[PDB]
């Protein structure tokens, strides 16, 4: 017999139901909590791309009270003056910065406590990997009170080995990315819906928060994602070809554009066969505008469901699922 | 685990089932109650729509044996002279007014009252929410005999709140519009064919009719949405490019077009996100014939399913659901 | 609640499971008993339409071991005239010819069963209707012998009806055409493997066979209405366009087509709106080289599925259901 | 009652769950017993098809860890003289090769176990027919220990029939193919996953393999059929194009070409009707680059899936059904 452990949802199989409501748009709470001692006034990450974060973006986004983190594809030095300029800068930003999960990432993880990261990410495509776990395990017990978000997991099982490792958040989504061909190289993935909603049942009771990264193209998707319990999202696309973002803009044919690739993507690798895809996305201008538009779907879902809070669209929010038709 | 309130279903989902018939399409009765005291003579109510009803097609609509909406997009002055246009007009015109649910529109619905106004419309994208349901208490209140159509909702809570505070007649539609985001912009929405048999169920044995309000494409939605349980339908894109219809007809490429948009597109609004689009429909000749090929398909339906009048229809037609294949 | 009756397959939906074998694709038998009395050498019969069964037509398809049923858009004389050249040819041909179900019909038949028509078609576009019921009563009283199809129907009451009205065969398919747009138009329509193999259901034990009547598109199509309880098929759009069909070939830009429309279309209407389309099929050429790859196509289906014969197919042969995917 | 035996899955339906791992990509064992007696370094088998194995792809494709087949589109002196070339190769190279059937093929089995074929093919349209069995039960009983491969079957029925008739490895396979049409034809097929979970099913406990052969696009794919339980995978597709494929290199419009084409087709059948297409795939290069490549993905997966082996892949690995929105 197939084992076919259930059927899984992915952003567009649902929809959320509106409710009665005492809360106006402009009056909902966008704060919530990445872990235990940080708290966001927005539930946005930006991702550990090479064509995504560095420190300007992670300076515009800490701004809209997100938090960016800088990617692992540059030298050990060039990652700490990055994580330097943010924390220096000045209405006190927070700041995180991505390491690999294999040996050889105890150097770039103490240069990062030194010039002061706030959130250390282990950066895995694999987070269910036994060296992922060990590594974590280490990098708490020489940091006890370094805040770290472990991932990429999409499973209950995964959630649980994460947290039991020292993760101080979780970080979910095996597959989702706009820009990741896993599914189709290793026939893995799991929808992102039923990995999120798996991950927060597991982690119910232990004050781990989760964070939805991958495939949020819509604020639609960010709502989705907070209904299905992540305290937080992580994207990618949506913050790919700002002003704001690393690379210089492209001019195609009278049109501007900028580069966004995944991480697995030949380009950015040079050993694996890719998992991700090189592209160009058109220019979005200042990140500003983009976190303007994003949240303000965000509360209008707020709205139309009677959540004031994150911590309410995580937990009263009711879905409908859906057919192809609808 | 993910908070499902059930699977929803919209027009494409299901179809209706032949059955004995004893009716001829030419002999179906079109008649139905808006509200117990308001008959009309087809189930078909237009759009409160700055590009689709003003008094002209308010007119045109009545003279069918419908019911126009006029727009708030306008002035207090300007929609009670629209209202006296169809009130005496000649073969005694019924006519309906939208205003918002917010703080200072007391003086807009006095204003409509003293016009003769036959059905106020309390025109809310959010019917749940406490501010709208308080000030149709108020209307109801102030103005005990006046006809009150209270909407949007999607739900059974939804309809039973609108029909406690004082409603008439309850307007389901949330997300179905032709010309609507909000599904993508807020993540909120319910499948229509759902939406609107739940707030049937909910209104059972009150005599407060359900209008299905958005995504008629096709006659045979009208037909879907009332065996679904609606007692009418409300149509903008329908009605849009209708000659009846305000706005100046437009040429592109020898094609004639008429603007349509949403009441949340960025222009309709000119603080909250866009939650529609501005587009351009082909201009579709007189309101009388669209009328008769819309009823035309409707009557066939009857034929069909044996279901002599909308009631009938209403209470005796099935469906089978079908896959995307069907 | 929504009343859904139930979930419908159409003939996309499912696949023949393959099966023990000791049948040769060359060997199977196409015979099928289309009544108590009549019997084809292959399950084919052809639309009674004005753009595919002219005497013509029926004279050949009748040479392939089926049987063509002369359209009803043509006066009771020249109908007479068609069905007496199909009985006088050459070797022992069988005919049919269709009939309105309204009143005015009972000349029509009577000039029909005197130019010795095999089996007389009551063409209705809705078979449960009272109507049409009493009229086959009528029929069947007056001429107890002759054989009769009535149609269509798409569930098992419809089936019922028309077998106690004196019906030797029942026609099954409401909206399943490929010029169809009754599905659009009115909302009503049933999956047609759904349909037969509801029909057949109804009918069992009774020896009054079951005919699929549209959305045949390739010989798969025939295998799966066959294996879902039809003894046989209708085929419209299969045959449109052949060198033997009526009408002229034109000539679009090189490629040579023929007119193919709904009998419900406004030009084959030239009062109810229309609930067909009018169109252009490519060129076929001879119905002989069509049947032999059809028929061929069923042949294989008979060696895979281990089924030697039409009621072998009809009553052994099992389905999976698949997704949009598959 | 319409006779479903089940719901059929293809390999887009699902998704592989990642899970806790100890396996990097690179440790990962390809190894795979294709019968008791012999065992590749990879679970790649070639088709054996006109446009995909002779000599040259089944040198090249042994040298990889493989198999190939070579087809029976040929005179038997030259089958047997392509399968002496890869048996005198160097490094001791495996080679199967292909026999229809049917009657008077006694001759080419001998011709081909003189030549030293390791593994007899019988290349069957369907498996689960009598004369297919009956001919393998006669070359089991002539030839006790030579290696027979027998298909395609596509249900629990046929696997323990061509098991029980003596068969080394049953391979799985009704309609999958990418140039298939049997499924539009006969309107018989199963989608590859359930085919081959049944069959494997089935077969449990006899030591008889399973191979997936059919639908092949993407590593990812191979992964699936291998959870399903296949103990190794056939391609045709995949390995059409490559420099080592038979047929000359055509040029269209810069671009290079090789042809790909059914057995089943018009062209390689010069009385059935055709079950397969022809066509044109683009030159694929070496196929060393390809296996390394797709056997890269299936190393990922077993890295993400943590399955060491190609056996823990095929009995730990789990599954989840996605939507067609997933
Ligand atoms: C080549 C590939 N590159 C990346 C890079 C960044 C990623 N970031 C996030 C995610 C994925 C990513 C893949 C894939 C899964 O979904 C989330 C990768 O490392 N493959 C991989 C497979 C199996 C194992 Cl044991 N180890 C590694
Ligand atoms: C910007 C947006 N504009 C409109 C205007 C007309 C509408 N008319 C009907 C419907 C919708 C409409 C949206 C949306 C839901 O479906 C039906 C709107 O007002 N958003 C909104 C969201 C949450 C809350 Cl608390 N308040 C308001
Ligand atoms: C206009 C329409 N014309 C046709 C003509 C031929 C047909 N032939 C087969 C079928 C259909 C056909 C429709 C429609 C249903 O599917 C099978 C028709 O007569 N509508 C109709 C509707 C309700 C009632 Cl009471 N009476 C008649
Ligand atoms: C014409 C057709 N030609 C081929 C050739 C190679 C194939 N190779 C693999 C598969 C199929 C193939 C079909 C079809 C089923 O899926 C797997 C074929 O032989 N039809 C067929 C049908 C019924 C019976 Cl009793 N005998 C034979
Ligand atoms: O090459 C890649 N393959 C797979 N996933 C990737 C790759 N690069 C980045 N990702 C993931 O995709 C996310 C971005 O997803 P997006 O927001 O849908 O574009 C990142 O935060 C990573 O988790
Ligand atoms: O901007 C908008 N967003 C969402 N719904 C809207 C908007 N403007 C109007 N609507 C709804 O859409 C209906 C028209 O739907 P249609 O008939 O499918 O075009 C109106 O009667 C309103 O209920
Ligand atoms: O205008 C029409 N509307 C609906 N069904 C029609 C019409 N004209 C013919 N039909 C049906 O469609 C069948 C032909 O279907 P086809 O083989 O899919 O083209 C006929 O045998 C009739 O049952
Ligand atoms: O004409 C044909 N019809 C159906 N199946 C075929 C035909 N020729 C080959 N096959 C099958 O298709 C497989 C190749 O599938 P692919 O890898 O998806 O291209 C072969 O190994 C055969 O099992």
């Amino acid at each position: 017999s197939l084992r076919i452990a259930k059927e899984a949802l992915t952003f567009d199989d649902v929809l959320l139901v509106p409710a009665h409501s005492t809360v106006l748009p402009n009056t909902a709470d966008l704060s919530t909590q990445l872990t235990k001692t940080i708290r966001l006034n927005i539930p946005m990450l930006s991702a550990a791309m090479d064509t995504v974060t560095e420190a300007r973006l992670a300076i515009a986004l800490a701004q809209e009270g997100g938090i960016g983190f800088i990617h692992k594809n540059m030298s050990i030095e060039r990652q700490a003056e990055e994580v330097r300029r943010v924390k220096k800068h000045s209405g006190g930003l927070r700041v995180g910065a991505a390491v690999g999960a294999g040996a050889g990432n105890e150097e770039r993880v103490d240069a990062l406590v030194a010039a002061g990261v706030d959130v250390l990410l282990i950066d895995s495509s694999h987070g269910h990997s036994e060296g992922v776990l060990q590594r974590i395990r280490e990098t708490r017990a020489k940091y006890p009170d370094l805040q770290i978000i472990g991932g990429n997991v999409a499973t209950a099982a995964g959630a649980r080995a994460l947290a039991e490792a020292g993760c101080s958040a979780v970080k979910v989504g095996i597959g989702p990315g706009s820009i990741c061909t896993t599914r189709i190289v290793t026939g893995v993935g799991v929808p992102q819906i039923t990995a999120v909603a798996d991950a927060v049942e597991a982690l119910e009771g232990t004050g781990i928060p989760v964070i939805a990264d991958g495939g949020i193209r819509f604020s639609g998707d960010i709502a989705k994602a907070i209904a299905a319990g992540a305290s937080a999202v992580m994207v990618g696309s949506m913050l790919a070809g700002t002003e704001e973002s690393p690379g210089e803009i492209e001019l195609y044919q009278g049109r501007s554009y900028k580069s966004y690739r995944g991480m697995g993507s030949l380009g950015a690798m040079s050993k694996l066969v890719p998992e991700g895809i090189e592209g160009r996305v058109a220019y979005k201008g200042r990140l500003k505008e983009i976190i303007h538009q994003q949240m303000g779907g965000l509360r209008s879902c707020m709205g139309l469901t009677g959540c004031g809070t994150i911590d309410e669209l995580r937990t009263k929010a009711e879905f409908v699922r859906i057919s192809g038709a609808g």
